[PDB]
């Protein structure tokens, strides 16, 4: 079910956040072999849970379900502006720029926390 689909995307999204917290750790004692390959995981992780959401998107579409469309459109939107903040993290890091990096990256928390009332609510409207 949709609804199932969901779940699944969910989880893809915590492995994210499990991920991202390993990758701030390794930032912070400065194992930067470590922290690319942390983002290259987070990207395929972004990525699979980017495509996950739309197909959800596009179901409820299908389905009719009005409220589970207008919090998916919603939280898509928010998904798109960590996507921005996560490629510009990316390319603080490729440039040596660890000022601008851990801004992103206290950026990137803030997006998670503020969206995950609407994250619970999604799975509740689906
Ligand atoms: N693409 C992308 C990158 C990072 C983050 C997100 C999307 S999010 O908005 O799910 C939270 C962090």
């Amino acid at each position: 079910s949709v609804k199932s689909e969901y779940a699944e995307a969910a989880a893809v999204g915590q492995e994210a956040v499990a991920v991202f917290n390993t990758m701030k750790a390794a930032f912070q004692n400065g194992d930067k072999e470590a922290v690319a390959q942390y983002l290259a995981r987070l990207a395929s992780l972004y990525t699979r849970h980017e495509e996950l959401l739309n197909r959800i998107l596009e179901k409820a579409r299908r389905e009719g379900n009005k409220e589970a469309v207008t919090l998916m459109n919603e939280f898509t939107a928010t998904f798109q502006t960590g996507k921005s903040i996560f490629n510009a993290m990316v390319a603080a890091f490729k440039n040596g720029d660890d000022d601008s990096f851990e801004s992103y990256l206290q950026a990137l928390e803030k997006v998670t926390a503020k969206g995950e009332t609407l994250a619970d609510q999604i799975a509740k409207a689906l």
